């Protein structure tokens, strides 16, 4: 139909409003997460702690996987997602350390 | 110090509580986002719409970049993050279409 075509484009539009809202929300939460991990980066750099903390990484992954299963959410994708975030964090930790070091030199 | 060592481990622990909370939150929001994009996948598959919708992708990226700058959040990372999500979504759209098609065959 044309009534049916519009019904379908209207549903699509409605679902995309929601997605678009989720994406803003996700960015605001990640903004705060990165405020925290940057406070960790400064602390690690001042006191010579390493960017990659394997016991920490391992815990975060097992925990998020368990919580993902409990939410009926794919645990492999939860892990892929967390690892994506952690790679940026590890980069940021290294950038803060190089910048604390260039002051010291 | 040992007082100073514990102060620092205590700060680190406190920041990690927050991170860990943000990560659960992020998973719950993504759970809902994927409920929506899966409803889009079914709709696209029933009515023969393609997985990759370039005009849609382009809008989502420009919009999230602008909103990221307005939140003092790195627009390149916002884009990297959205593209990471969209790659999963496009996969999921293709999986739904293959599964609607195998019923039809």
């Amino acid at each position: 139909g044309s009534m049916m075509q519009e019904k379908i484009l209207s549903e699509l539009a409605y679902l995309r409003q929601s997605i678009d809202n989720f994406d803003i929300t996700l960015i605001h939460i990640l903004a705060e997460r990165f405020r925290c991990t940057q406070a960790i980066g400064r602390l690690k750099a001042r006191y010579n702690l390493p960017a990659v903390d394997p016991l920490r990484e391992q815990y975060q992954i097992k925990r998020l996987r368990k919580l993902a299963i409990d939410t009926h959410f794919d645990p492999d994708f939860a892990e892929k997602f967390l690892k994506f975030i952690i790679k940026e964090v590890v980069h940021q930790h290294e950038v803060i350390a190089e910048k604390q070091k260039i002051k010291k030199e």
